[PDB]
């Protein structure tokens, strides 16, 4: 029989291991020849595996690269202008790769060029609240200073945005062992910790969903009209560069001015973590100088797009996508995900060769230039937006399959919650101590829901990966799942060797997943979800789960507002319409669920499947969120303070945020009321898509 | 049998006549009690007629009304400030209605209040080219002047916008007998011409598709947040008031300054048509003073929405809509259309009582507040946008059924051309001399296509009626048809008694359509289109017709650009991508047509019907046109100089318009290239929706 069990049994750990090895021998940086050759390899193999069509879709987008003959570095310079200390020009390469060429040195992609020299101020994680503490409580002025911030807690692009608005003239990012060195584990190559010479690469854009900075709204195809650089979307205006903790220690050890305001500002290095500005008395005349010579350049990128045509509903698309480009070898990010995708394609292709086809069309994607701003997935979605919005059922992402070996991590739309719970009850746990138990059981035990006993935690989607255009722009139900660690305060910081030259095949095979059993479990979750979405007669979405969360998010936003009871009285700020809409949604969803259970008629079925598919789409506002026109989902957007975190009712959240500091309270509360009206209207309109159609 | 012939035969001229009489005895001004009582009457009757559900949808929108105890008028005042001449406070009422109350006096809806006094300048029709002639060729400065303009040629709101940008401090609009008095016909009540005391009412907004000025984007429901008046959309900033030609003669006869520049500036009154500024020597010290005291006020409006549920595809909607509100009695505009709609509902209801239902759902609408800015249809579409965009097949408008008695007039999307040609070949001509001939034959004879021999003229949709939100915002295939005159230069000016107190039942019954045969023919066209759209197994749209017009519009926009060959060389302005996209669309459409003719499989049918329904939707750009975010269709928008006229490739058209006058030619041609890229991309993306789906 050709059922889900046949699909799942065909998946093999040893194939995933072979593919991961094959994908991680040389760097695959976006826009380079090596990554184009990998794209051609994948296209060839997906054809062999049995897909109906496999094409490359290419775009010409703005990328950023260091200058190979003019390296980036930071100095401490004395009053004579002698550079008395320099940061490293490259990470020491790992064993057996000291002769690989084309390893890009650490840099912050899209940094402008410059050689700013100044006094340092230390800004902790450079979060919005860190800058509030500095400026409002400690009265420290960052204007004209170089800021130094530790990586962690929030997306680095938010750090740079915050530093810019504070008037910084440059930013130095570094990895503190407090956040990137787990106690009791050895540094790479002897364990999975970050060495003092290791450095985290990564872009520092603030694109807000735009895609290629030069072509917002439209695909960067051959005849595209491009904005000039000065009008490009999301580029930083000050130079930025990342360093490891050996180098950071040299920059921080001389720091003077104010003590850190409290212990949450101190990392694990043997330095005082003084905030500055500038160095202590003896070194008061030394300055820090950046030298950044990176260049932005329009460069061709390639997505691989494979199609397995549906037998019954070929005009309904279930998409499984993950990126192929890596900063260096990509042992975890992204090739641990790409190897899982490759084995899923292989498995579906095996069934196809035996005569089976899915009910709906499945599209498989190997995206390019994810690391430079989700460019490949966003350009392709801009090109195909009309097909996706009328035909897109679901998007399942597949970046890193593992970032630890403790338990499952899932973020998805509430419409997928029931699907995830049901699938994981049918899968075997790979965990020690849970042999013969379900993955649901182990996951629920290790990661309990904060609301409901006997259920696991599933989080909101944020951004920082390729599902963003599909979910936040186009309103296609999306999900993602991987294996993770037990390290809650580090849930947005990355694993220790994230985006470093040390993230290699050997890292994974020695320290994370020697038997490839966690990879295999993630392949069964991602693959199983795709199978059910593409094959279930009725789409496996439960609208009642959206009704439950909408009440939770309404209670939450109401509670934030109620911190300001006098203003709510003065400006007549009522959440009544929003609660009314949520109540109506709950009632209508309950009635729709009853009909869905209660109907041989394929028109009524498809009518009902269209109601299910277009429910996520109903939360899209075509006017977008304030000053973020490509974030259109009214219930969820990436947090304005941390692109990685999802925020619920973001329009109302941002209208309320720091409202006690706004100079015109009448205008600020007016905008809160406006966002409540938009949210109540959208929830009611989404509910009405589930009413009887006539 | 229940087929189209049964539907058509049930329609009766004498029922249309009864309904028109019933709808035109008292004024039905939007927001008044009388119009609410008519809405309740219609709701009751549509229920009786047999619709499944008939509800009122209400909104609270900004309307405008004169002050009943402080009337609007214009004076000529002498140097002492004595008002030596006053315009009329009301139109003399027609015979037998001198005792009807609540006839709104002539006013320009949404005019601000003010009492500006100044010298007059005469600006012909106040078109963009009229103001170019004044300012650029004649060197006359309108700044601080009161402008007087004759109605005609373009929408009055464009006149007021043009006068504002020229620096006018007020506008006087009047009806010249050249445009509103056909030679050889008598004035009302003895013929259908405009008397010298007659005055054309009408709004002077520049909404660009926004709907209610206070709630752009969202329905004006009970909890809506409203913009303050100073941020409202589209309100004029200078006072405006309309007058008849007896009063205009008094204002124009004393005019001095420059002679009219040529004969196209002279109307038919016995005055010189001097342009001014100001009066001749003897009267040089007299001024003109406006007194405008109208008020804008948020007021409830009511749409009637009737549903006839589809038997097979109830989640596909064919909508027949027309407005109910009138300036005064609405004998032609809109009740000649509303009476046709009422008889169509009656006919469909007769079939329904015999057990028939259409394949698809038909929605029938009686819109309110059309005259104040398409408010009722736009608010309702904003409320229901998610249902309409995923389920809307087509919208057929039904305002005035007659504006003359000569031949058919049709404006529609190219997707409906084949449908209109085929239907009119099956209908009888009502025209004298064509008894026993088809309507197609008479229409083709009287209104030949300017391109093809043996075909009739069908025009582009513009705006100025309730189809605008459905077509230009949401991208639902739309059409309209009425009987018209033979008076080509007056095709945007209105019939002589347009928006006057004289547009009565007696006007229609005595002078336009005594046998109601032209009404009946229009009911067969509108009703027939609705029947075919709601009942045909395959939707009756031909994508190849869009391919033909896209080539025509591409040739046209290329020819405009080619007036500037040196700039096209300097800035490398190429239309190659646009022609490439049009060629691809032609090829793909031809292949799709072949498949559509070549497939018992209801999935493939509906897949194909969805391709047809979503083709118009593919021309929508979610980012809208430049500074007109609610005009989203890339192929068609209302002309920026004349809201009534459609413009093709409007983004490129407006980028090219008057380009030789822009100060930064590099920037201006850059924007032309940007609009060519958006248009080529959109055409190619629309084409791709017709490719095989997987
Ligand atoms: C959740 O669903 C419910 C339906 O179950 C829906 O209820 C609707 O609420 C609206 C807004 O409150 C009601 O609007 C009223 O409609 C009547 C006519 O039906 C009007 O006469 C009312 O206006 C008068 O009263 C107002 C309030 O004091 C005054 O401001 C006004 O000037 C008038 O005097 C009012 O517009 C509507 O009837 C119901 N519909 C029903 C019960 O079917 C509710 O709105 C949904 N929630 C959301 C957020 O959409
Ligand atoms: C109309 O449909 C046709 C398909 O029938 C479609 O043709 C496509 O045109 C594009 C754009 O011209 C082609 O793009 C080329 O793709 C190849 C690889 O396939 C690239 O190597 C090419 O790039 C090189 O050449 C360029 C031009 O000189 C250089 O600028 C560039 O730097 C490279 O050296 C180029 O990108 C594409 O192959 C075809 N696709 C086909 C034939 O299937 C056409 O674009 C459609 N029209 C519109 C407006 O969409
Ligand atoms: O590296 C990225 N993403 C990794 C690391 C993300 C670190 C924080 N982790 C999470 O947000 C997270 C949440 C839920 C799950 I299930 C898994 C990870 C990832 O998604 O695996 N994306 C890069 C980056 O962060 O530099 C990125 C970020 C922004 C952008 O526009 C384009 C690319
Ligand atoms: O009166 C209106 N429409 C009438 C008169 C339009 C006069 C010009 N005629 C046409 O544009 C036309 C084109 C094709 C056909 I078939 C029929 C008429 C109508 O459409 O019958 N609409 C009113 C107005 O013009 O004051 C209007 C205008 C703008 C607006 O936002 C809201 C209402
Ligand atoms: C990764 O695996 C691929 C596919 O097996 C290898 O590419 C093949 O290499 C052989 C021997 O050079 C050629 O004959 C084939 O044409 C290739 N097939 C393709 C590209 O589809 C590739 O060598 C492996 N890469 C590494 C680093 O081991
Ligand atoms: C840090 O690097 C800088 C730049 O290479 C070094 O300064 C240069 O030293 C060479 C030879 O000694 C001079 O000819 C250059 O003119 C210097 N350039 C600049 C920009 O100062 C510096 O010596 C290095 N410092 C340390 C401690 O290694
Ligand atoms: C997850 O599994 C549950 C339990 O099987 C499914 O809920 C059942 O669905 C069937 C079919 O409609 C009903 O007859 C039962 O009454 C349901 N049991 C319940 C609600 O406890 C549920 O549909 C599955 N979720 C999916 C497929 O998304
Ligand atoms: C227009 O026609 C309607 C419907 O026939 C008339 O309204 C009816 O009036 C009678 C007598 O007053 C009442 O008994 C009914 O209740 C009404 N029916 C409705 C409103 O559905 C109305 O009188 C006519 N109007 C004019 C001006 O002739
Ligand atoms: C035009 O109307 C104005 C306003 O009603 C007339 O002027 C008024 O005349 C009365 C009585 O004669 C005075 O008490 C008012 O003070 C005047 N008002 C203003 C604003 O001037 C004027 O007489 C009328 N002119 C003509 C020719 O009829
Ligand atoms: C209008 O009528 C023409 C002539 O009947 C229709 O075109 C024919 O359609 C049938 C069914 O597909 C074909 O088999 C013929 O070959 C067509 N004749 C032609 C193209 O000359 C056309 O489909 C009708 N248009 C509609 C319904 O929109
Ligand atoms: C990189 O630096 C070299 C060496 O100084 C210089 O000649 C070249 O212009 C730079 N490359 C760029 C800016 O792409
Ligand atoms: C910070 O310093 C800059 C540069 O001198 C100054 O212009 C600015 O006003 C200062 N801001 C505060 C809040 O002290
Ligand atoms: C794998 O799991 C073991 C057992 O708990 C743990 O000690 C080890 O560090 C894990 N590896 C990683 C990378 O977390
Ligand atoms: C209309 O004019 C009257 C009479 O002068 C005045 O009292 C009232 O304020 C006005 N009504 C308005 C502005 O609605
Ligand atoms: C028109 O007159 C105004 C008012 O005095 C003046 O400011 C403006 O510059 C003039 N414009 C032209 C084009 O002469
Ligand atoms: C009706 O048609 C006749 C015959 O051509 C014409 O003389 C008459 O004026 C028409 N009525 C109108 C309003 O056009
Ligand atoms: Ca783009
Ligand atoms: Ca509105
Ligand atoms: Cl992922
Ligand atoms: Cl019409
Ligand atoms: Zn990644
Ligand atoms: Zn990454
Ligand atoms: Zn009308
Ligand atoms: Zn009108």
């Amino acid at each position: 029989k050709h059922n889900m069990k046949a699909f799942l049994d065909e998946l093999k750990a040893e194939n995933i291991k072979k593919f991961l090895y094959n994908f991680t021998q040389i760097p695959h940086l976006a826009g380079t020849e090596q990554n184009f050759q990998l794209a051609k390899q994948i296209q060839s193999q997906w054809k062999e595996f049995g897909l109906d069509s496999v094409e490359l879709a290419h775009y010409d987008v703005l990328l950023s690269y260091p200058n190979k003959t003019h390296p980036n570095y930071i100095s401490i310079i004395n009053e004579d202008g002698n550079e008395i200390f320099n940061t490293s020009l490259f990470e020491p390469p790992p064993p057996g790769y000291e002769n690989v060429s084309d390893i890009v040195p650490p840099f912050s992609a899209f940094s402008p060029q410059g050689m700013p020299e100044g006094d340092l101020v230390y800004v902790n994680y450079a979060r919005t609240e860190d800058f509030f503490k500095l400026e409002r409580d400690m009265k420290i002025n960052c204007s004209g200073k170089i800021v130094i911030a530790r990586y962690g807690k929030v997306f680095r692009g938010n750090k740079v945005k915050n530093a810019q608005l504070a008037g910084a003239k440059g930013v130095i990012l570094y990895s503190d062992p407090a956040d990137y060195f787990a106690p009791g584990v050895k540094s790479y190559p002897d364990g999975w910790n970050l060495p003092g010479g290791g450095v985290q690469r990564g872009n520092i854009l603030n694109l807000n969903g735009a895609g290629d900075p030069l072509t917002p709204g439209y695909p960067a195809n051959e005849y595209a009209y491009r904005r000039g650089i000065a009008e490009a979307v999301g580029l930083p205006s000050i130079p930025v560069h990342p360093i490891g903790y050996y180098d950071a220690q040299k920059l921080l050890e001389k720091m003077g001015g104010s003590a850190p305001p409290d212990s949450s500002w101190r990392g694990s290095l043997k330095v005082p973590y003084n905030v500055g500005p500038g160095f202590t008395g003896n070194f008061s005349t030394q300055k820090v100088k950046m030298h950044i010579h990176s260049t932005n350049e329009v460069t061709r990128i390639y997505n691989v797009i494979g199609t397995l045509r549906g037998a019954v509903e070929p005009d309904r698309y279930v998409i499984l996508g993950g990126h192929r480009d890596s900063w260096v070898f990509g042992g975890i990010d992204p090739q641990s995900g790409a190897a899982v995708v490759h084995e899923i394609v292989r498995s579906f292709g095996t069934l196809k060769k035996e005569g089976w086809r899915p009910r709906r069309t499945i599209l498989f994607a190997s995206w390019d230039a994810e690391e430079f701003g989700l460019l490949g997935s966003t350009e392709w979605a801009e090109e195909n937006s009309r097909l996706l919005q009328e035909r897109g059922v679901a998007y399942i992402n597949a970046d890193s399959s593992i970032e630890g070996n403790y338990t499952l991590r899932v973020d998805c739309t509430p419409l997928m919650y029931s699907l995830v719970h049901n699938l994981t009850k049918e899968l075997k746990s790979p965990d020690e101590g849970f042999e013969g138990k379900s993955l649901y059981e182990s996951w629920t035990k290790k990661s309990p829901s904060p609301e409901f006993s006997g259920m696991p935690r599933i989080s909101k989607l944020g951004s920082g990966n390729d599902f963003e255009v599909f979910f936040q722009r186009l309103g296609i139900a999306s999900g993602r799942a991987r294996y993770t660690k037990n390290w809650e305060t580090n849930k947005f910081s990355g694993y220790p060797l994230y985006h470093s030259v040390y993230e290699t095949y050997e890292l994974v095979e020695k320290f994370y997943d020697p038997m490839f059993k966690y990879h295999l479990t993630v392949a069964q979750v991602r693959g199983g979800m795709v199978f059910e979405l593409a094959n279930s007669i009725v789409l496996p979405f439960d609208c009642r789960d959206y009704a439950v969360v909408l009440r939770k998010y309404a209670d939450k936003i109401y509670s934030i507002s109620m911190k300001h009871p006098q203003e709510m009285k003065t400006y007549s700020v009522s959440f009544d319409s929003l609660f009314s809409a949520v109540k109506n949604f709950t009632e209508i969803a309950s009635k729709f669920s009853e009909r869905l259970q209660d109907f041989s008629n394929p028109i009524v079925l498809r009518m009902m499947n269209d109601q299910l598919m277009f429910l996520e789409r109903a939360f899209i506002d075509p006017l977008g969120l304030p000053d973020r026109p490509f974030y259109r989902h009214v219930i969820y957007a990436p947090s304005s303070h941390n692109k990685y975190a999802g925020e619920s009712f973001p329009g109302i959240y941002d209208a309320l945020f720091d409202i006690e500091s706004k100079v015109d309270p009448s205008k600020a509360w007016g905008e809160v009321k406006r966002q409540i009206y938009v949210a109540a209207f959208t929830v009611q309109a989404a509910a009405e898509t589930l009413s009887e159609v006539a």
